[PDB]
């Protein structure tokens, strides 16, 4: 999916989220949930949260933040070269979870998103194409994994 060039600049945006991976990750599931309140729904230990104050107060989303963001680095760094820890995920978010693949695109968008508020003006526009390809690259092998599955829903 993508050239060094550009996974370099995958990385070197991660870089940004890795000095804050707590903080990033909060604001990625509260852009995801409040744009999209019916994923909240799939989380039993979040589905009591009602307002974004809420959210912003509790700990166990910061905690899942960094989970939800330690695993995706962890994929990112493989440099497309991550079917041993994709297939993990992709099996437990299809079979327990039942999370659409929409649901992947939804935190996909926001993830751009929130880079763009946390650091507006020093996410260039080469650095989002790279991103955004990266994000691709991992929900495409997420989606065959899905189709083999029959995860239709
Ligand atoms: C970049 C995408 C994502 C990553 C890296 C990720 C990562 C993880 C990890 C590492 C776990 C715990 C281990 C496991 O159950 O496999 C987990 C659990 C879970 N994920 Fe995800 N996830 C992602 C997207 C999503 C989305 C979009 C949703 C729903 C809209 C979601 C819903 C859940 C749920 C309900 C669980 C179980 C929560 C619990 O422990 O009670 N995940 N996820």
């Amino acid at each position: 999916g993508l050239s060094d060039g550009e996974w370099q600049q995958v990385l070197n945006v991660w870089g940004k989220v890795e000095a804050d991976i707590a903080g990033h990750g909060q604001e990625v599931l509260i852009r995801l949930f409040t744009g999209h309140p019916e994923t909240l729904e799939k989380f039993d230990k979040f589905k009591h949260l009602k307002t974004e104050a809420e959210m912003k107060a509790s700990e166990d989303l910061k905690k899942t933040g960094t989970v939800v963001l330690t695993a995706l680095g962890g994929i990112l760094k493989k440099k497309g070269h991550h079917e041993a820890e994709l297939k993990p995920l992709a099996q437990s978010h299809a079979t327990k979870h039942k999370i659409p693949i929409k649901y992947l695109e939804f935190i996909s968008d926001a993830i751009i998103h929130v880079l763009h508020s946390k650091h507006p003006g020093d996410f260039g526009a080469d650095a989002q194409g790279a991103m955004t390809k990266a994000l691709e690259l991992f929900r495409n092998d997420i989606a065959a994994k899905y189709k083999e599955l029959g995860f239709q829903g």
